[PDB]
């Protein structure tokens, strides 16, 4: 397969290797922030990232990952609209060229300058690659960056990303407390929905956080200053990397928030 972001295999292409793509739960959707529902049966969001073990980060071509240990539950998340108990396994991010796009998820369809994903699998199901097979196997967080002053907690991925500039470089990421990529409130809303990119699968439980986090323009213009290409290849600069809004169909968003 070799889908990407460029005209030429792009997301309104992807639908030919990726039947679901046309499905009746992708992601990402625009939230309509008067006609989601406030849910007072949500119980509360529980992030337990203290014992958080990151291990590398890796440039594969479409975004890079921050990689973590998920052998055990040493970073989990649990409550709000989840069941048991689910897995961090990466992190990564959707950007644009400039601050006025690269969200995936839009909010009264404004575009933030980017989207942080944070991935997690459902325990119950032993392994990610079982758990991409059931409806309820991955609970994603997603948190909207927009442009002002900097995030210290993202500094450190900043600084690494010169040394993964290309497709199918990494580094050492160690000691990356994911913590700090988080804004003040856990306000969210939630919905059923799918991976972003292929294989786009409808197995994700989606939480979208309500504040954003602010980085600052020096922060985001380093992101776009990856690529895209693999080592000595013509420079394709690593920059819109997303997933416009699809159609949300028979699908609700609930509001932890009044
Ligand atoms: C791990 C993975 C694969 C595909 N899509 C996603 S995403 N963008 O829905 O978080 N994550
Ligand atoms: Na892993
Ligand atoms: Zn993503």
């Amino acid at each position: 397969h070799h889908w990407g972001y460029g005209k030429h295999n792009g997301p309104e292409h992807w639908h030919k290797d990726f039947p679901i793509a046309k499905g009746e739960r992708q992601s990402p959707v625009d939230i309509d922030t008067h006609t989601a529902k406030y849910d007072p049966s949500l119980k509360p969001l529980s992030v337990s990232y203290d014992q958080a073990t990151s291990l590398r980060i890796l440039n594969n071509g479409h975004a890079f990952n921050v990689e973590f240990d998920d052998s055990q539950d040493k970073a989990v998340l649990k409550g709000g609209p989840l069941d048991g108990t689910y897995r961090l396994i990466q992190f990564h991010f959707h950007w644009g060229s400039l601050d006025g796009q690269g969200s995936e998820h839009t909010v009264d369809k404004k575009k933030y300058a980017a989207e942080l994903h944070l991935v997690h699998w459902n325990t119950k199901y032993g392994d990610f690659g079982k758990a991409v097979q059931q409806p309820d196997g991955l609970a994603v967080l997603g948190i909207f960056l927009k442009v002002g002053s900097a995030k210290p907690g993202l500094q450190k991925v900043v600084d690494v990303l010169d040394s993964i500039k290309t497709k199918g470089k990494s580094a050492d990421f160690t000691n990356f407390d994911p913590r700090g990529l988080l804004p003040e409130s856990l306000d969210y809303w939630t919905y059923p929905g799918s991976l972003t990119t292929p294989p786009l699968l409808e197995c994700v439980t989606w939480i979208v956080l309500k504040e954003p986090i602010s980085v600052s323009s020096e922060q985001v213009l380093k992101f776009r200053k990856l690529n895209f290409n693999g080592e000595g290849e013509p420079e394709e600069l690593m920059v819109d990397n997303w997933r416009p809004a699809q159609p949300l169909k028979n699908r609700q968003i609930k509001a932890s928030f009044k």
